């Protein structure tokens, strides 16, 4: 029970308008053969072009929606649409004019390689299969045993007929065939009605401009909805592909800094920590009464503050301060410290999601509801600052004297930042900029003022 058996049944009703007469009784084995591919009884790491829903979820970074619409099918031009927004027109002889397959296949390899090189070791074509997309694969896809890249140790994803060589997404410049792609037909999952009617039940952000790329985007969106919005699996781990470790470490440093300074500046007697049920006190030495409230990361809509706080805990969330560290609510109370992931951010960790939301993949996959500026009406943006009450002592990298109004330390109060605090400030600032650029936004109660931290040095 690891791969999808080629002898598994494939429902063909969705294919019979493009392919009339198609047998009702059909396996993946017969479908792959009908698509013009020969598997040759091969136990060389590629047992099936099609994969299970579980294998698809583990490889969500590889997902590329793909749709083919007949422009006029042997004698007719085809419009090839991808979830990157690209539309290519292939003649048998972003909107691109009609061109023969030998040049279309070069564009396909370039587009996939540039989209996927920093995300995944493969491609998973996410389909809402009606026939033409499956019969078009023979024109740009080659299959065979699992291979390695000619220039590196990564698995091969592309083939070149010019050189008779194989390459990964990073080394495929000039390559013309997609090699050993994977695919999944969403229409096999058991749906009633067409793609648009199922997609529109959960999403208003993607429309139907009636082009192939619109269908491709909708197909991947419906797949993300089914796999990450309604169903949520936090047991699945994802490989490190970027700055995951530094971002996570930075997040822990900023949370401790900000919460510690808020408690020192306003002396709240109670902190209401709302969110992750596995949360730990981020400022363990603080005097404050720390109370926890369990809420898993919402993946569909942001929590209504009325449901989190009301229906009869100190009960009085108005006493002291509320900490919402990645706990996405519709409207934060005025007495809050907030970290909210901005879904609009462009990065290799943040994948496009459903209904304005995004799929943030860092160790685990978290579908996050659309960033909404109106959630922060009772608060303000948290300014950058660095605070430290530790002794001014170097212990144990070169130096240029630090001058900064935001280095809140005893040495800066005394008129000259020490070397230890300058090094810690620069480290903190790098961690802070890393967290911000990853897409996290920080918000605080309007009365927050770092001028109140200077008198903690007496
Ligand atoms: C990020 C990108 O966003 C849109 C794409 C098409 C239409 C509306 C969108 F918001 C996507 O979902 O692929
Ligand atoms: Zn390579
Ligand atoms: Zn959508
Ligand atoms: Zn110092």
């Amino acid at each position: 029970p690891t791969h999808l058996s080629v002898d598994t049944k494939f429902k063909t009703e969705g294919l019979c308008v493009d392919i009339p007469g198609i047998p009702k009784d059909m396996t993946y084995r017969r479908l792959i053969s009908m698509m013009g591919f020969k598997m040759n009884y091969q136990v060389n790491g590629y047992p099936n072009m099609f994969i299970t829903r579980e294998e698809a979820i583990r490889h969500v970074r590889a997902w590329i929606g793909f749709d083919v619409e007949g422009c006029h099918g042997t004698n007719l031009p085809l419009q090839l649409g991808f979830s990157t927004g690209v539309n290519l027109v292939a003649v048998p002889t972003l909107m691109y004019k009609g061109l023969p397959w030998n040049v279309v296949r070069i564009k396909i390899v370039q587009m996939l390689s540039d989209t996927l090189k920093n995300l995944s070791d493969r491609v998973v074509f996410v389909l809402w299969a009606h026939g033409f997309e499956l019969t078009s694969m023979k024109y740009f896809v080659k299959i065979g045993p699992e291979r390695t890249c000619c220039l590196c140790d990564r698995r091969a994803t592309c083939f070149s007929t010019a050189s008779d060589t194989y390459a990964c997404w990073h080394h495929s410049i000039g390559f013309d065939y997609v090699y050993n792609p994977f695919m999944i037909d969403v229409q096999q999952w058991g749906f009633t009605g067409n793609l648009q009617s199922n997609h529109d039940l959960y999403c208003q952000v993607h429309g139907n401009a009636h082009v192939a790329s619109c269908d491709a985007i909708m197909t991947r969106c419906l797949a993300v909805h089914e796999c990450f919005v309604k169903r949520v699996d936090w047991t699945i781990e994802y490989p490190i592909i970027g700055d995951e470790l530094k971002i996570n470490a930075a997040c822990r440093k900023v949370q401790h800094m900000v919460v510690k300074a808020a408690l020192l500046a306003d002396k709240f007697p109670v902190l209401h920590d709302i969110g992750n049920p596995k949360a730990i006190k981020c400022v363990p030495q603080a005097d404050v009464e720390w109370k926890f409230y369990d809420a898993q990361p919402c993946s569909d809509k942001a929590y209504k503050i009325e449901e989190l706080f009301y229906s009869y805990h100190s009960d009085k969330f108005t006493d002291g301060v509320c900490l919402f560290w990645n706990c996405n609510v519709d409207r934060y109370p005025a007495n809050s410290i907030v970290c909210r992931f901005d879904t609009r951010v462009l990065s290799n960790l943040n994948l496009p999601g459903c209904d304005g939301g995004s799929l943030y993949v860092n160790k685990h996959a978290f579908h996050t509801p659309a960033f909404d500026k109106s959630a922060f009406v009772n608060l303000k943006q948290l300014p950058f600052f660095y605070y430290s009450d530790s002794p001014c002592e170097s212990h144990g990298i070169d130096y240029v004297p630090l001058k900064s109004a935001t280095c809140i330390t005893r040495c800066n109060l005394g008129g000259a930042v020490c070397r230890h605090h300058a090094n810690e400030y620069r480290l903190y600032l790098d961690a802070y900029n890393m967290m911000i650029s990853a897409g996290f936004s920080l918000w605080v109660y309007k009365q927050f003022d770092t001028y109140n931290l200077w008198n903690t040095f007496t």
